[PDB]
Protein backbone atom coordinates (compact mmCIF):
# COMPACT_ATOMS: atom_id res chain seq x y z
CA UNK A 1 0.00 0.00 0.00
CA UNK A 2 1.46 3.29 -1.14
CA UNK A 3 2.50 5.47 1.91
CA UNK A 4 0.17 8.31 -0.02
CA UNK A 5 -1.89 8.36 -3.19
CA UNK A 6 -1.92 11.87 -4.41
CA UNK A 7 -4.24 13.18 -6.31
CA UNK A 8 -5.65 16.72 -8.09
CA UNK A 9 -5.90 18.88 -11.34
CA UNK A 10 -3.11 20.44 -13.15
CA UNK A 11 -1.65 22.88 -11.23
CA UNK A 12 -2.08 21.75 -8.72
CA UNK A 13 1.43 20.88 -7.94
CA UNK A 14 1.00 17.12 -7.88
CA UNK A 15 4.50 16.56 -9.72
CA UNK A 16 6.38 18.82 -7.46
CA UNK A 17 4.61 17.83 -4.33
CA UNK A 18 5.03 13.87 -4.87
CA UNK A 19 8.54 14.27 -5.88
CA UNK A 20 9.43 16.03 -2.41
CA UNK A 21 6.62 13.87 -0.65
CA UNK A 22 8.52 10.47 -1.64
CA UNK A 23 12.25 11.60 -0.61
CA UNK A 24 10.54 13.35 2.70
CA UNK A 25 10.01 9.69 3.18
CA UNK A 26 12.58 8.06 1.61
CA UNK A 27 10.01 5.68 -0.68
CA UNK A 28 9.77 6.24 -4.55
CA UNK A 29 7.33 7.64 -6.84
CA UNK A 30 4.99 6.14 -8.83
CA UNK A 31 3.14 7.82 -11.41
CA UNK A 32 0.45 6.21 -12.97
CA UNK A 33 0.03 8.13 -16.11
CA UNK A 34 4.13 6.93 -16.98
CA UNK A 35 3.13 3.63 -15.20
CA UNK A 36 0.57 2.89 -18.03
CA UNK A 37 3.08 3.37 -20.68
CA UNK A 38 5.77 1.44 -19.14
CA UNK A 39 3.29 -1.47 -19.37
CA UNK A 40 1.58 -1.44 -22.67
CA UNK A 41 4.97 0.45 -24.40
CA UNK A 42 2.39 2.67 -26.17
CA UNK A 43 2.46 6.77 -25.14
CA UNK A 44 -1.07 7.57 -23.82
CA UNK A 45 -1.94 9.73 -27.09
CA UNK A 46 -1.01 6.32 -28.96
CA UNK A 47 -3.65 3.74 -26.88
CA UNK A 48 -6.49 6.32 -27.03
CA UNK A 49 -6.38 7.50 -30.46
CA UNK A 50 -5.71 3.50 -31.06
CA UNK A 51 -7.56 1.64 -28.59
CA UNK A 52 -10.75 4.65 -27.55
CA UNK A 53 -11.06 6.30 -23.99
CA UNK A 54 -12.76 2.87 -22.90
CA UNK A 55 -9.80 0.70 -23.50
CA UNK A 56 -7.69 3.31 -22.12
CA UNK A 57 -9.45 3.52 -18.57
CA UNK A 58 -9.15 -0.36 -18.26
CA UNK A 59 -5.59 -0.51 -18.81
CA UNK A 60 -5.34 2.53 -16.26
CA UNK A 61 -7.46 0.72 -13.72
CA UNK A 62 -5.72 -2.55 -14.09
CA UNK A 63 -2.52 -0.15 -13.59
CA UNK A 64 -3.80 1.20 -10.34
CA UNK A 65 -4.70 -1.60 -8.70
CA UNK A 66 -1.46 -3.31 -9.08
CA UNK A 67 0.01 -0.29 -7.80
CA UNK A 68 -2.35 0.25 -5.22
CA UNK A 69 -1.07 -3.72 -4.06
CA UNK A 70 2.84 -3.79 -4.83
CA UNK A 71 4.10 0.07 -4.16
CA UNK A 72 5.15 1.15 -0.81
CA UNK A 73 5.76 4.51 -1.48
CA UNK A 74 4.26 7.59 -2.64
CA UNK A 75 1.62 6.96 -5.59
CA UNK A 76 0.49 9.69 -8.19
CA UNK A 77 -2.70 9.42 -9.54
CA UNK A 78 -3.81 10.08 -13.77
CA UNK A 79 -5.76 13.17 -12.95
CA UNK A 80 -8.90 10.81 -15.06
CA UNK A 81 -8.30 7.97 -13.09
CA UNK A 82 -11.21 8.49 -10.24
CA UNK A 83 -13.33 8.72 -12.81
CA UNK A 84 -13.48 5.10 -12.91
CA UNK A 85 -15.96 3.69 -10.66
CA UNK A 86 -13.35 0.91 -10.45
CA UNK A 87 -10.50 2.84 -9.61
CA UNK A 88 -12.71 4.72 -6.40
CA UNK A 89 -13.44 1.72 -5.21
CA UNK A 90 -10.03 0.26 -5.55
CA UNK A 91 -9.03 3.26 -3.40
CA UNK A 92 -11.17 2.40 -0.38
CA UNK A 93 -9.08 2.26 3.01
CA UNK A 94 -6.05 3.46 1.42
CA UNK A 95 -4.16 7.42 2.53
CA UNK A 96 -5.53 9.31 -0.37
CA UNK A 97 -4.15 13.17 -0.74
CA UNK A 98 -6.35 15.61 -2.61
CA UNK A 99 -4.27 18.43 -3.34
CA UNK A 100 -6.65 21.03 -3.66
CA UNK A 101 -6.93 24.42 -5.52
CA UNK A 102 -9.40 26.68 -6.94
CA UNK A 103 -10.78 26.91 -10.85
CA UNK A 104 -9.04 30.31 -10.70
CA UNK A 105 -5.80 29.64 -9.12
CA UNK A 106 -5.24 26.60 -11.60
CA UNK A 107 -5.80 29.25 -14.33
CA UNK A 108 -2.92 31.27 -12.99
CA UNK A 109 -0.59 28.24 -12.47
CA UNK A 110 -1.49 27.31 -16.30
CA UNK A 111 -1.30 28.81 -19.89
CA UNK A 112 0.98 30.13 -22.30
CA UNK A 113 -17.69 30.85 -30.57
CA UNK A 114 -16.80 27.73 -28.82
CA UNK A 115 -14.68 27.87 -24.95
CA UNK A 116 -11.23 29.30 -24.18
CA UNK A 117 -8.56 27.32 -22.23
CA UNK A 118 -9.71 29.10 -19.10
CA UNK A 119 -13.80 28.03 -19.55
CA UNK A 120 -12.76 24.05 -20.49
CA UNK A 121 -10.35 23.87 -17.75
CA UNK A 122 -13.05 25.31 -14.96
CA UNK A 123 -15.68 22.86 -16.48
CA UNK A 124 -13.11 19.88 -16.24
CA UNK A 125 -12.68 20.80 -12.63
CA UNK A 126 -16.36 20.93 -11.74
CA UNK A 127 -16.49 17.55 -13.32
CA UNK A 128 -13.47 16.31 -11.03
CA UNK A 129 -13.58 18.13 -7.79
CA UNK A 130 -16.65 16.47 -6.63
CA UNK A 131 -14.74 13.02 -7.31
CA UNK A 132 -11.75 14.07 -5.64
CA UNK A 133 -13.72 14.69 -2.39
CA UNK A 134 -15.40 11.93 -2.59
CA UNK A 135 -12.23 9.37 -2.39
CA UNK A 136 -9.87 11.70 -0.31
CA UNK A 137 -9.12 10.95 3.39
CA UNK A 138 -7.07 14.25 3.31
CA UNK A 139 -7.55 17.71 1.70
CA UNK A 140 -4.43 19.96 1.29
CA UNK A 141 -4.60 23.47 -0.05
CA UNK A 142 -2.05 24.71 -2.41
CA UNK A 143 -3.49 27.50 -3.19
CA UNK A 144 -0.68 29.87 -1.67
CA UNK A 145 1.46 27.60 -0.16
CA UNK A 146 5.31 26.33 -1.33
CA UNK A 147 5.79 22.85 -2.21
CA UNK A 148 7.89 22.40 0.71
CA UNK A 149 5.36 23.57 3.32
CA UNK A 150 2.65 21.44 1.69
CA UNK A 151 4.95 18.27 2.23
CA UNK A 152 5.56 19.04 5.59
CA UNK A 153 1.94 19.40 6.07
CA UNK A 154 0.82 15.79 4.61
CA UNK A 155 3.56 14.71 7.09
CA UNK A 156 2.38 15.97 9.93
CA UNK A 157 -0.86 13.78 8.75
CA UNK A 158 0.24 10.86 7.75
CA UNK A 159 0.15 7.61 10.25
Amino acid sequence: APKAVLVGLPGSGKSTIGRRLAKALGVGLLDTDVAIEQRTGRSIADIFATDGEQEFRRIEEDVVRAALADHDGVLSLGGGAVTSPGVRAALAGHTVVYLEISAAEGVRRTGGAGPDRAEKYRALMAKRAPLYRRVATMRVDTNRRNPGAVVRHILSRLQ
